[PDB]
């Protein structure tokens, strides 16, 4: 049903907009593609944000087909 996300890093990070503003050094549009990838976030998508983000990718990973 759910699964874990970067954005929940992001809650647990309690980084706000001006916080994660901060993070989007990376092009913020790429984000929009959420329209089709509202599903968990692409690598692609997770490593901009995970690069800055203090997870491991591969802790993070989930490995779910949902």
């Amino acid at each position: 049903m759910i699964i874990n996300n970067l954005k929940l890093i992001r809650e647990k990070k309690k980084i706000s907009q001006s916080e994660l503003a901060a993070l989007l050094e990376v092009s913020r549009q790429t984000i929009n593609g959420i329209e089709k990838n509202k599903y968990n976030p692409s690598l692609q998508l997770a490593l901009k944000i995970a690069y800055y983000l203090n997870t491991p990718l591969e802790d993070i990973f989930q490995w779910q087909p949902e």
